[PDB]
């Protein structure tokens, strides 16, 4: 846990993948061609805390979707890259816009694509329903599974990592 | 038992978070741009038989929908606060508007902002699914999850430490 | 409680069902465009469908009122559909003397208070591992699966061998 | 862990059910006449995978809608059949004309339908949520539920026969 937190105290942008992370991974399809995602509350709450203590969000996902692009807007989540299989890529891009390299960002997977970006990055971070070759590569798996607060509770992880947990706690005490 | 049940006994105002709470905390969204939410048949029961008992009732969520609008009002609950993050303020005013002390009402949240609430209600509430933080300044914690019958519970237990169960029960015997 | 049980459901003639927590799992679903959603088992649906080719009238008494309910009762033969109804015992009955038959003939599945007298007075009386203590204390079947998770089917399959139409039941996909 | 490893191997067509088995079963109808289905995200990148090697895929359904279609299309899943409970028929109707033996057709099943198509195919599966006699009747059971990663871990098992699985993790190392 210690190795952990060096690694967290370190980040300076969180991106995350959509499905089986933000999402429980269900994709649903109705009959009149309407496709549907869900998300979970208590992430937005401690993706809205990371944001305000200067880390910047960005997605970075396969999928393309509106309830993606909403989602992440109301969140503040900045970067949004969508129809992307190939993640590492995509993270090494925004290193460079925003002048941060590799080792100053946090990922977080739970499938195939998504391992070389969480083997690369600075903090990879896995959930307990992602594959089992993305969790060997990870530097933390989280107890909570994707779309049920894994990124609220990576989101904790991070901020007690950079000193500003008991800041933001402190805000609703 | 009984350091639990004589703060729930002269409840006259339960109020109630919605995510997390009265539902299991999915934010659902769809590509043509509507959300939707999910309730639990049980908690409407339970609900029902607290306004029957003599018990307002009251909702104070940061979000805002129609959902949460059409819920409520089958189940007449009279006081509906959406769009609100700042859950004490909101029902301390209720408690003014409604001419009730803090040492009257019940609270029931799962994450920070229902914190001071649940902390500063005479009967504070939260669920296993809860934030660590405001389950340790709670008065009594659920054993189902939000969306499960966590509200159900809670009403089961108000109606217990008035005298009023066993009636209920008897209501549909 | 084991040998008994075989007794009450061997001369059923209507199983009549709650919908919210027992063909669904009690999630009560609304979205921004007003519209409602409610989620069934297609395991449950198998079920059904084997109960009524052996015979059996089929019958829903829900307390909310839906045209999800009304779609799904038909594509199922689910022919009698009582929506709107918190009073179920007494629907039950008007069903028992519209089709002429007793209580005695009668299997009810239900979840919450509401079902407490029609699981208690009817023939053959059913609960779920979700539904409450006083309902449960009053059924002579609790499902070892959960409500929108085959708690119907189980009780299918269980009055279909209790009736010997089981194994036959079997025997057409074998 | 054998007689399955063996039993696979010969494989060139995989069939699939689909309510149970690439969904959790659940049938979802709505107030507009709407009917929605759930599928599972890492499937999706399984059943890819299995067709990269060179692997034929279908469905075979007994209900029918454009959800099932529109996942079909989108995974490359080539011989979709709707409206059909006798699926023993229509796999073997698929074997003779693809000109393929019954001995490399697996095939995936939840419940009664699915039993002679089971226990008739080259490699029979069934889930955790399958019926007694469909499961007593599989060479091999997932671990993992229908809907919920059932389909993927066949995927793997059977690349891993055909000694394809290293290849594939290693395209994303
Ligand atoms: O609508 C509900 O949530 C509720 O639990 C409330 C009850 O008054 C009654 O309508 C009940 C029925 O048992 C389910 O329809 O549902
Ligand atoms: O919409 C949310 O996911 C979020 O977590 C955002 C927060 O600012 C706050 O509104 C939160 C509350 O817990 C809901 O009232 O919901
Ligand atoms: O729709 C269902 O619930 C049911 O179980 C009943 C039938 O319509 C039949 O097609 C069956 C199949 O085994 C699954 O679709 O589904
Ligand atoms: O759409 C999917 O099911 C799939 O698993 C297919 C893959 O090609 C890949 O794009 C994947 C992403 O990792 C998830 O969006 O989605
Ligand atoms: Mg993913
Ligand atoms: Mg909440
Ligand atoms: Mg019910
Ligand atoms: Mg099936």
């Amino acid at each position: 846990m210690n190795e952990i937190y060096q690694k967290a105290k370190h980040i300076k942008l969180f991106a995350m993948d959509v499905d089986g992370i933000l999402s429980d991974g269900q994709i649903i399809y109705n009959s009149e061609g309407t496709e549907t995602k869900a998300f979970y509350v208590q992430d937005g709450l401690g993706l809205q805390a990371l944001k305000q203590s200067g880390i910047i969000l960005a997605i970075i996902t396969g999928r393309s979707s509106a309830m993606v692009d909403r989602r992440a807007k109301e969140l503040g989540i900045s970067h949004i890259i969508q129809g992307q299989d190939d993640k590492l890529t995509a993270l090494v891009g925004l290193t460079k816009k925003l002048g941060i390299e590799l080792s100053h960002c946090a990922y977080i997977g739970d499938d195939l694509p998504d391992l070389k970006a969480v083997r690369e990055a600075g903090f990879g971070i896995s959930v307990p329903n992602g594959c089992e070759q993305t969790r060997a590569v990870s530097d933390y798996i989280t107890t909570k599974t994707g779309g049920n607060g894994a990124v609220r509770e990576v989101c904790e992880l991070i901020l007690k990592a950079q000193n500003n947990f008991d800041a933001f706690i402190a805000t609703f005490q």
